[PDB]
């Protein structure tokens, strides 16, 4: 959408950050300004050390001044990088930390009718938790690496071209041909993987369907070809994938071929325009390397403008709601305020309707009037916008044609603290806000005493059930320390609405909590709280409003009938119906955050997102999703565990292992024909410098070739042993999920979004865990070995103070490398608690907004941005300090080697080159060391949260399909019995739907398992196949126990027909015969005209070929359920079951059911579940089943009989349409 511009950004910056931001812009400029100046006290260094090979005195008083200029250069580096980390970190804190007190401000004052659940309050606790975090994250620290490395490049330019311009040239157009081919890579690299996820998305479906339709793939048992369907598909990423490893290596070798054969141009000129007397070898060192590094570091400026894009885009979203100007608001001097209020409430022709579709017309023409002092009722049976009458006494909307008179006032002439002083409202499942429960009940009055308090509690039923806590009246009711965990809390919203003592009460709909003696106890409580107020009462249901004085009745846009209830129950008026239909009678803004986190959680990193949850019920409960850190869970010998299933390709990681020592051969070969030429280039003898230089140019010409051959070999090999490996892995996922528990699959977090996902993007990141964490070791360490042996060879000396000196030349480019990320880690873990604090005061606004409260949720969030900002100050002056105090023993320690090496060379021991080439060396591999330690966590820290998959490798199912020490299976007659048998659910143990459940079911014949309105009528076909296992009994068939008999050879002949028909995308040819294997047209065309539809699958265009249930055709209910039919009838089983329930026959003119429900049971042991009480009358054997057990069995000549039992009380509801 639209973006502001860069700036607007920095509006709410005072005049402290106005200081920070500008002694933070001199430490950039100055931290920027001494990489170029380093090359310049380095090269006027070798003048003197160097020309003075015939006056050794001369030498040392011109090495120890120089020496003294490292020093120098080290204290400007130390107290100016302090000074653009210390003050870009604290300045970015405390600009975004004036925002989240202005967005909140702003959101809390809107109307309460802009959140109205339709996906508005699901992006505003998104707005607050993630928006302000991009911000943050562009104008704090991106800012400093912005500046830094573009006066590295400005800086580059001058020591350069004014050392030696035309040495400044010839390294300058040389950068277009290095970024080029560095760039033409980055190019065809992605046109690969962009073609990887696209032909992978074939079997992305594949296993997709597997998941979120396993009830089927079990019954018919075909999980043993979902995955010789799998395993095909992934066969064209796994080609496809060793040309992304062959493209690489053709893309370091070329890269890395045209530098090497371009300091062999910088060397050759500089090797003529000496010989002419116009430079000398420290005014060519300068100039060719202050305009390499400068213009190299333009790459790293320009990388900060991807968040500099998301922070324009995010604050805009929260600066069109900071302006926002809202309707409904409080006027302090255009607002009366009465005295003696009595509650005399009157729609006065009142019309009115909800502001997000003006198309429906709630309240047309409506009309009441609530006296004082007394009780009324306002009761509808269906959506009548009964509920709306008290969200609109509260003025969260406006009537739009009408007025609203309290004691004959209008309430638009009262202000909004007045109106919402006297009125108190409670509501479904009251709003538990995350403090103490001395301080939810001080929300409706903030304080007066402490024994009104104990008052307010007593009578409500409230003081018991808090004494029987052993904390004195301070518990934690956002987290389970101390659990009220009771589904009848007590509802402290009648502590609240006493302790305010309101003059007008709304309650409303408050039986829902499946009531019962339980709830009756807060039922005489409302009765002991509703006296002498003028109190409504928005019922529900009719079976508690049975003792109310007045009964108001709406149906259609106004008032039908008033009065008390004795003609209420008379006359038949629109209320006879209702009492008829009373006697035939949050967990979902999660999914909405992480689907909206989803596809913007593969670019965003990992320390500047969240993931979301339900925690207990006081809040939305927020994970800062960098809990890799904390969770540290991979196996101990996770490591050698993915090299035994690496290795049938050992050839692969042989061949790739003589690839990636070649490799290390590269980087120290440059450093030694490189110090070479500083030497040659101080030669009198103008013929025999010509001819030593064309053999240091041909070495870079020849050594541009070998690393064309050493990183094609390093990067194809090594990619055949990875892409081997995610391939074996994603096979051993899949066969491993689709062996596990029904209840396993029936979990919130296992459900077909999250689980095919860890196949797609969890198993394809074990290649860099277990490939590309090996040719990086391989290769660092032969090039930190081979540069200890020359380097000891040469002079022992130097490179053993060198070897003292090595940790801290290792720590100092290891700080130089986390500095590229900034040091301000993980800034989404402490605005965590901070943000759930408007996490709950936007979603439960309904609340904030009564009882006034809310100068309160803004002053325990000012009051709480003070831990992240005390964390962000101690954080900024440390790290700030550590870094420039690791650059001191970088200049301080390379001044210390150039002073010994130049007392060596006064004394005639060692010469000249063999301190530089001592010095060259074994700095340059100091830059390498200092990025396998940088990796050397992770390999210790269970890799990553993504190397992590083997809870489904190493998971033991409950339910074993198949078992060696199992009775096979021949001939099952049909036996089923049921013994001393209950069961609960294991996703909600709980409930108890079967108490010692029994059942006899004889060979030939059938059952007719009555409705009654779902007490556990589809869960007796979930134990004839083992779905589940019961907690206690055992499950007779065949005479045998089930949990003795071979799974898949059994699930063969017990085919069922599901709840709602679900058919896989393919032809009609695969879904009528995916329940028998190796038909093909004998017995295939007969299993279609036996529930026929043969007109239905002869009237299609392709014959028996059309898509149907993905991409493709679409077929109705009653056609859907033809198809699972045929399924039935082709796999000619001996054990039937059907399930249909709760509605689901989805067509009227009844034919798709009654051909097949005669024809397919002559020959077989059927149970029949039917919701509705007709087309149910199997003449074999019928049962009833009531909260988990039978109640009477016998045929329908002996069931309607009996005069009542309990059957002619569901015969009653036939006529009930
Ligand atoms: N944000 C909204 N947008 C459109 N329609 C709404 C919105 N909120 C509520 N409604 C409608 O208002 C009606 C309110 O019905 P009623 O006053 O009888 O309350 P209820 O359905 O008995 O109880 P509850 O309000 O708890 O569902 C609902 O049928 C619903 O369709
Ligand atoms: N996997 C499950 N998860 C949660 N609750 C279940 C599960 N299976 C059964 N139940 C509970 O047990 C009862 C099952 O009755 P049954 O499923 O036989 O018919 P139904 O519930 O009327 O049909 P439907 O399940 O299609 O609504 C339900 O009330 C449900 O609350
Ligand atoms: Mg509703
Ligand atoms: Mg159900």
């Amino acid at each position: 959408e639209q973006s502001l511009p860069f700036f607007k950004l920095f509006s709410f910056a005072d005049k402290f950050d106005y200081l920070l931001m500008f002694v933070g812009s001199l430490g950039a400029i100055v931290h920027g300004s001494s990489m170029p100046v380093f090359f310049l006290l380095f090269g006027q260094m070798v003048n003197g050390f160097g020309k003075n090979q015939m006056d050794l005195h001369q030498m040392v008083h011109e090495v120890s001044r120089y020496s003294l200029y490292f020093v120098y250069l080290g204290l400007v580096v130390c107290f100016s990088s302090y000074a653009e980390i210390a003050c870009w970190m604290y300045s970015g804190e405390r600009q975004v930390a004036a925002l989240r007190k202005k967005y909140l401000e702003a959101v809390l004052k809107q109307d309460v009718g802009f959140f109205d659940t339709d996906a508005r309050t699901g992006d505003i606790v998104f707005s607050v938790s993630t928006d302000t975090l991009l911000v943050q994250d562009a104008i704090s620290e991106k800012v400093g690496n912005f500046i830094h490395y573009l006066s590295t490049f400005l800086a580059g330019l001058v020591v350069g071209f004014v050392s030696a311009w035309k040495l400044a040239l010839l390294s300058v157009a040389v950068i277009p041909g290095i970024a080029f081919a560095g760039g033409l890579y980055a190019y065809t690299l992605t046109g690969i993987t962009s073609k990887s996820r696209e032909s992978y998305a074939n079997a992305g479906v594949i296993a997709e369907q597997a998941i979120a339709q396993v009830r089927t793939v079990y019954s018919y048992v075909g999980e043993s070809k979902a995955l010789n369907a799998y395993s095909d598909a992934i066969q064209y990423t796994l080609k496809l994938g060793y040309k992304a490893g062959m493209a690489k290596g053709l893309g370091l070798g070329c890269t890395y071929g045209i530098a090497c054969m371009s300091w062999a141009l910088v060397f050759w000129y500089a090797g003529v325009f000496i010989r002419n007397g116009q430079t000398d070898g420290g005014k060519a060192f300068t100039a060719i390397f202050s305009a390499i590094v400068g213009g190299m570091s333009l790459g790293q400026s320009f990388s900060n403008l991807g968040a500099f894009s998301k922070g324009k885009a995010a604050g805009y979203k929260l600066m069109e709601i900071i302006n926002q100007r809202p309707t409904i608001i409080q006027d302090p001097l255009d607002g009366k305020c009465l005295d003696q209020v009595h509650g005399n409430i009157e729609f006065k022709d009142v019309t009115f309707s909800y502001p997000s579709r003006p198309d429906v017309m709630i309240f047309r023409n409506f009309n009441i009037f609530f006296p004082s002092g007394k009780t009324v009722a306002v009761v509808g049976g269906s959506g009548s916008g009964k509920s709306t009458v008290v969200s609109l006494i509260e003025r969260f909307y406006d009537p739009n044609s009408g007025q609203i008179l309290l004691d004959g006032v209008e309430i638009k002439t009262l202000q909004l603290k007045f109106l919402r002083e006297q009125i108190g409202l409670v509501n479904q499942e009251p709003a538990l806000f995350a403090t103490t429960i001395l301080e939810n009940i001080l929300y409706g009055k903030p304080d007066a005493t402490m024994v009104e308090v104990e008052a307010a509690a007593s009578a409500a039923n409230a003081h018991s059930f808090i004494t029987l806590l052993p904390k004195g009246y301070d518990t934690q009711v956002g987290e389970r320390g101390v659990q009220l965990s009771g589904g009848q809390k007590q509802r402290i919203a009648i502590a609240r609405a006493m302790l305010k003592d309101p003059k007008i009460l709304l309650l409303d709909q408050a039986t829902s909590a499946l009531d019962a003696s339980s709830e009756s106890i807060v039922q005489e409580a409302l009765d002991r709280v509703m006296v002498g107020r003028t109190t409504v009462v928005v019922a529900h249901r009719l079976c508690t409003i049975r003792n109310v004085d007045s009964i108001a009745v709406i149906q259609q846009g106004q008032v039908v009938e008033t009065g008390t209830h004795e003609e209420l129950i008379a006359k038949s008026g629109a209320y006879a119906s209702l009492i008829r239909f009373q006697e035939m009678v949050s967990t979902r803004l999660s999914h909405s955050l992480s689907t909206k986190s989803l596809s913007l959680r593969s670019g965003s990193l990992r320390n500047l997102s969240y993931s979301y949850s339900t925690g207990a019920d006081g809040r939305i409960e927020m994970i800062s999703n960098a809990e890799t850190d904390r969770k540290t869970r991979a196996p101990e010998n996770y490591f050698y565990r993915l090299l035994k299933l690496n290795s049938p390709e050992w050839p692969y990681s042989i061949m790739g292992a003589v690839g990636s020592i070649l490799s290390g051969f590269i980087g120290p070969t440059f450093a030694i024909v490189m110090s070479n030429m500083i030497e040659v280039f101080y030669y009198t003898d103008y013929d025999s410098m010509e001819r030593k230089t064309k053999e240091y140019v041909f070495i870079y010409i020849g050594a541009g070739l070998y690393a064309v051959g050493a990183y094609l070999i390093q990067h194809y090999f090594f990619s055949i042993m990875g892409e081997n490996l995610t391939t074996r892995v994603r096979r051993m996922m899949l066969s491993a999920i689709l062996r596990n528990e029904v209840g396993w699959f029936d979990e919130d977090e296992h459900n077909s979004s999250l689980i095919a996902a860890r196949l797609a993007t969890d198993a394809a990141d074990v290649k860099s865990a277990i490939a590309e964490r090996i040719s990086v070791i391989l290769q660092n360490m032969t090039s930190l070995l081979t540069s200890f042996i020359v380097a000891f060879i040469v002079e022992w000396r130097v490179s053993l103070l060198i070897l003292g000196t090595f940790p801290l030349l290792v720590l100092a480019n290891f700080a130089q490398q986390l500095s590229l990320k900034g040091f301000a880690g993980d800034t989404a873990k402490a605005h965590a608690k901070t943000s759930m604090i408007a996490g709950e005061g936007v979603s439960n606004i309904r609340t904030v907004a009564a009882f006034n409260a809310q100068s309160k949720i803004l002053s325990l969030f000012c009051h709480e941005l003070r831990v992240p900002q005390k964390r962000s100050l101690y954080r900024s002056q440390t790290s700030g300090f550590l870094f420039g105090l690791s650059q001191l023993a970088l200049y301080g320690s390379e001044a210390l080697i150039l002073w010994y090496g130049a007392h060596l060379v006064s004394k005639g021991v060692s010469t000249f080159s063999k301190v530089i080439k001592v010095f060259v060396v074994l700095v340059i591999t100091a830059n390498s060391v200092a990025e396998t330690v940088s990796l050397a966590p992770e390999i210790i820290r269970g890799g990553e949260a993504v190397g992590s998959v083997f809870s489904v490798l190493d998971r033991q199912t409950r339910i074993d399909p198949d078992d060696a020490d199992a009775d096979p299976v021949e001939t099952i007659r049909g036996d089923i019995e049921f013994r001393h048998v209950d069961f609960a659910y294991p996703s909600r143990p709980d409930v108890m739907v079967f108490r010692d459940f029994n059942l006899r079911i004889r060979a030939g014949h059938s059952q007719a398992l009555v409705g009654a309105s779902g007490s556990g009528k589809s869960s007796v076909i979930a134990m004839i196949e083992r779905f589940y296992d019961p907690l206690a009994g055992k499950v007779m068939i065949d005479g045998k126990d089930i949990r003795r008999l071979n799974l898949k050879s059994l699930r063969l002949k017990i085919g069922l027909v599901q709840q709602e028909p679900a058919l896989f995308a393919a032809t009609i040819f695969d879904n009528i015969a995916y329940g028998k294997d190796g038909a093909t047209e004998s017995e295939v065309i007969d299993a279609a005209r036996a529930a026929n539809a043969h007109g239905f699958i002869s009237g299609l265009p392709e014959g028996y070929k059309t898509p149907v249930g993905e991409r493709g055709v679409q077929l109705s209910g009653g056609q859907k359920q033809r198809i699972a039919i045929a399924r039935a009838v082709l796999k000619n089983p001996t054990v039937l079951l059907l399930d249909q329930a709760t509605s689901a026959l989805d067509a009227e003119s009844e034919c798709v059911l009654q051909e097949a429900l005669e024809r397919l049971m002559r020959g077989r042991t059927t149970v029949v579940v039917a919701h509705r009480l007709s087309t149910i009358r199997g003449v074999d054997c019928i049962g009833v089943i009531q909260d988990g057990r039978i109640v009477e069995q016998g045929s329908h000549s002996e069931l309607v009989s009996r005069p009542e039992g309990a059957y002619s009380r569901l015969l009653q509801l036939q006529t009930h349409r």
